[PDB]
């Protein structure tokens, strides 16, 4: 069947975008060919300076979203430079067999390997590297984004009626693990391998130095923050490869969350807040309706505030009293 | 729209009792005014005499309930009296923009504010503290608690089938960071700002000190046990503003369960356990059908029994054999 | 009712196998009859020769898998041996009143109990111990496991169509809190007393030092990995009495999931990982289309590779290319 159809070729685009792509299509199933080259590199992570020993999928945390149709499949060339120290490996959730394709693309630093698996049920899905032994270091150091599996005649609601978005984003949450010295100090190392004895007994704690949204805490703030306007809905993809999350638009709503991310299931509607499971993606809607500065963040506000885990979304539009209205501004209590 | 409403003042109640209200109505949409007004105290949150920095809404953890109908505005004064040190604000989680009504609502010790916001979304939703640069430390001193805002047709099951409840309870899950001294004792502030810096070091462990129902260690037992009789329904709100929970009736059921508290989703049935994300309120409905003393606590046992997170139901009424009947009452074995 | 009924006697098996049963079926409700024993008991549970003093159901954790079918009425016999230390009891989340038959089931070293319950709701339930003053130790220390309730007509997906598995497997995930000395090695104790105090200080924490499936690290691997082959569906039952897991199958799904475990409620299909609550027993169905040696874990790969939470699945079968084809293996990067 995948011998005797069409190739199509995408190039990949950085977090927090997603690469142009249709919803409902009229396409019939395609071979999706993608190319990912990894890169280990030290990058700063917080204001103060901190490093971390990283691991990527194109340079970025997260990799970079992969987005197909139901049964479409995915043709991935995974590049391992002879410049990185380590080996590498993908699995994919969305992928049947193999260890998700972990056994089958086993790249040591100056080689390549090509999977193919059918991409037969819709839905967000992580991707990680998973080499033998080392599996829980690569993830957190960086390795894992998402593959979407859209149906084939796009989002649906409850009762079967048509759901889209105007504008995706993807945001992949990092739980991290920065060793600290006597001094009470973060570690910096010269190389990665360095970094492992130590990451290993941080990891081992269960309790993350930072937690970033894309690789670093204010990340998604300032010249950097999502933006939309008022009437736009947006898809907000939110990965977390390893540790829950549980996502919140402060000033909104998710209008439709999968928040298990599989797109067959019934969405739920008006969620404050969702659920990430560690491990997995997930999927909201939402179509803004007053202007300003959002803050999405993880609702454990200890790792949003103090860890790193919050972003901004930037609205352009006009306000509406009808929905809010600052009846008496702040002044003094009468007496 | 709101400027041609009727208005109506409501008079809040003190956890774990909800105000008076309506579940279906023949009303139409009001302007529903709420007051509130902070309080920061100490208060001793265990039975050995550990004492936390308080901050709360209405001097209660979690602060009242505030209970509309779907299309209903909710029109909330906060006053910050001048016996007050900090800044506050609320952040409504049923509200759209401005950072859920904190951006409107900034009070200093001394000013008040009023804000209203369409109530246009079914469910119960977390309300909390939100001041500019401070907003976890408010939140786990206790600010927040719950709007709750009904169906005009009042709640249905996934069949649209009536669902009711005949008395309401509202529990706020409140995880604590109180500091340690040098001698492994648990440190007694003179004034909240002293309380601070130490508690955002305990904060940033993400390990709780305590995990208490309704601001202390035992606050719903003995005398202060929730009732109910056999027959009766209930409807348990549960409010986790910064952690997730896990609540369990011992020996009872979650009968219909909106999990992620949003009334037009349909609810699951028959839970053990439910989960409730942190920064949501979720609701459950138990008929009763045996008496005696039921616990209602989160189910991670640890944060239960160990550190607080439950508390008693006292349900008075007819044992039923039929559901369960000691067969053998504890003997020696036979031999 | 229940005197009238007929009587059957049902004999455990030990996981992580479960014991015969029908799905749907054309019998009336019965009473089934059981019995377990418990035994206390040192344990080791890792690799380097860590102990925990241990309590179980039927020398096993988990507890066996109780199945009935929806009306039936479960009559255990719990019977606690004069050779233990410990008063136990038993609390089923499937049953109604009396702390879920904790208060009639209060046995001494030396004694039996016989407990009798309508199961009136279909799921997968957690049992545990839960004697009074002590419930988190004996929960933690190894003595919960399942009560499976089938509808009477068997599984059903979201639209009413008939499911089934061909082979169920039981999986119990146990977050263990074993002690370290002045030295950093776990302590061994020699008698389950000893263990109290200071397991109680490592459970405040809660941080685990071990997560292990069915007793110890790699209990599910080798020799004992769980099977199956391509075209069977296999359930697997997940249960943790007293913290969150989030199970996966690498190279799988969960076809359909029950991740709160009451069938009565649709399931999700499509999942990469789910989620199950502390305190609670959730079900998933797959059927697997391509051989090899899967693992089935919990998606905080820490939790998973470092402290033991992941299993086998060794899968007969033919390999198709069609969902899954190596296009070109590892290969030196052309240049
Ligand atoms: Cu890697
Ligand atoms: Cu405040
Ligand atoms: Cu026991
Ligand atoms: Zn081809
Ligand atoms: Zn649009
Ligand atoms: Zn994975
Ligand atoms: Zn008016
Ligand atoms: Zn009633
Ligand atoms: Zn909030
Ligand atoms: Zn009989
Ligand atoms: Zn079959
Ligand atoms: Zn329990």
């Amino acid at each position: 069947d995948a011998d005797k159809l069409p190739h199509t070729k995408v190039t990949l685009v950085a977090p927090p975008q997603v690469h142009p792509h249709e919803q409902a299509t009229k396409s019939g199933p395609k071979v999706v060919e993608f190319t990912m080259t990894i890169e280990e590199k030290k990058m700063v992570i917080d204001d103060k300076g901190t490093t971390l020993q990283a691991m990527t999928f194109n340079g970025s945390m997260p990799g970079p979203t992969l987005v197909v149709h139901e049964g479409d499949y995915v043709q991935l060339t995974l590049v391992n430079p002879a410049t990185n120290a380590m080996p590498h490996s993908v699995d994919f959730h969305g992928a049947t067999g193999a260890l998700g394709g972990a056994k089958l693309t086993n790249v040591n630093p100056g080689e390549q390997a090509t999977l193919r698996f059918k991409a037969d049920r819709s839905g967000t899905f992580v991707y990680h590297c998973a080499p033998e032994g080392m599996v829980p270091w690569h993830v957190v150091s960086g390795m894992s984004g998402t593959l979407m599996v859209l149906p084939r005649d796009g989002l649906k609601d409850p009762q079967g009626k048509p759901l889209h978005y105007d504008r995706a984003y993807t945001i992949g949450e990092f739980d991290l693990y920065i060793p600290k010295g006597p001094d009470g100090k973060y570690k910096d190392y010269a190389t990665l391998a360095e970094s492992y004895g130590d990451t290993v007994q941080v990891m081992r704690t269960l309790t993350p130095s930072h937690i970033v949204f894309n690789g670093k805490v204010g990340a998604l703030t300032g010249a950097n923050a999502l933006t939309a306007k008022v009437g736009e809905t947006v898809l907000l993809i939110h990965s977390q490869a390893n540790r829950d999350t549980r996502p919140h638009l402060i000033g909104g709503f998710g209008d439709w969350v999968w928040e298990t991310g599989k797109f067959a299931n019934p969405p739920q509607r008006d969620l404050e807040t969702w659920f990430i499971r560690g491990g997995s993606a997930g999927a909201a809607l939402y179509t803004f309706k007053q202007p300003g500065v959002y803050a999405y963040l993880n609702h454990n506000l200890i790792e949003a505030f103090e860890l790193g885990a919050a972003g901004h979304i930037k609205v352009e539009g006009k306000w509406n009293d009808d929905l809010m209205k600052q009846i008496k501004a702040p002044a003094p209590i009468p007496r």
